[PDB]
């Protein structure tokens, strides 16, 4: 699959499990349209969001619901969510891994982009 | 200075200078409305965005134009920008520093909330 | 395997390939003794460093040769290496993933620690 | 101030205060020898470690006692410490800030090298 999301908890040193993830694609009229969504699994990974056919060129937004994650663990975090916005498939189809590393007052995001 | 933004460059090991920063506040119709903006100085810092009277509780977005920065350096970037979204709450501490550390395919952001 | 190392390049958005990794274990006399070593593969991962039998409790050091990596890419980086030092297996055997995310003047390291 | 260390806490969103920091210089027999040390202030900063005359080219280690910090907060940490090792070179810029951002199972360190 062309798009995968992986989330890690920097406080517990574990995958961040059951984290909600919403993906949007920028429409011709410049609005964000719902593209796909899901929950991270026991391994902190979210697979199967889309397909090579559906994941065309465009600007995508991946919004990770970090706030609900921390609140379920009893922590009141700083951020409302982590939001990753990028142009995809601009030089042909690629595989994208979006990784986020979460702490209550900080997060980091990296993309690993490989060929098919 | 209730809100300061600081940007660092992980490739060159330097302040990220002349980086455009826009700040928005969530309006009651769920739309982002522009609030403040500027460009980081030679020290990679952006001071004077707002004041204590203006910076009321609310949900705020800080959008950092990382793509233009990397473009000025001739390095292909992954992200369109870095967007930091948070609720400002009064009972907590009085000053917010939003720090971001930039790489072409990665960024990290941290809030340092004091006083 | 109980210990795995994963290295990512934050400039190219790719796994960091052929990165040298040296693992040491603190001896009774407080010196660092050579424990294991290897190179990251095409996926930026290094598997097979040790075994459940050999990976006993102790203080371990994982030294990642980031400087040779950047220099081979034409970059003169800040750090000599990235060095991760931790107590392992103190409450029984665990699986450790040591991940490092590399930029020329910055790096981050995280541990994902799971049960067998 | 040729060398400054700054430490931030990613769990609390605050300067990491009272954190012990030791600095070593590689000696010709490959051994680390103590050079300077201190504890971070209320702003999470450690100033005055060395001087321009003393801080000659060499290989240096900055060891940050992150484990004691997390222990004082009652949070189980993964690392024994954070160890930042670098070559100081004169032709480059004149001032080094070693910044570290701490979480219990993760840290990041960046060098900001200016003037
Ligand atoms: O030099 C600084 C570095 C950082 C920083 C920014 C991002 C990181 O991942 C780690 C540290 O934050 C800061 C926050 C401040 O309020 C002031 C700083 O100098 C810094
Ligand atoms: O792609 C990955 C990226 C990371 C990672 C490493 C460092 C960061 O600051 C953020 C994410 O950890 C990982 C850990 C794994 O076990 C597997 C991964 O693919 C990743």
């Amino acid at each position: 699959c062309p798009l995968m999301v992986k989330v890690l908890d920097a406080v517990r040193g574990s995958p961040a499990i059951n984290v909600a993830v919403h993906v949007f694609r920028k429409a011709a009229d410049d609005t964000w349209e719902p593209f796909a969504s899901g929950k991270t699994s026991e391994s902190g990974e979210l697979h199967g969001l889309t397909t090579e056919e559906e994941f065309v060129e465009g600007i995508y937004k991946v919004e990770i619901d970090t706030k609900s994650y921390w609140k379920a663990l009893g922590i009141s975090p700083f951020h409302e969510h982590a939001e990753v916005v990028f142009t995809a498939n601009d030089s042909g189809p690629r595989r994208y891994t979006i990784a986020a590393l979460l702490s209550p007052y900080s997060y980091s995001t990296t993309a690993v982009v490989t060929n098919p």
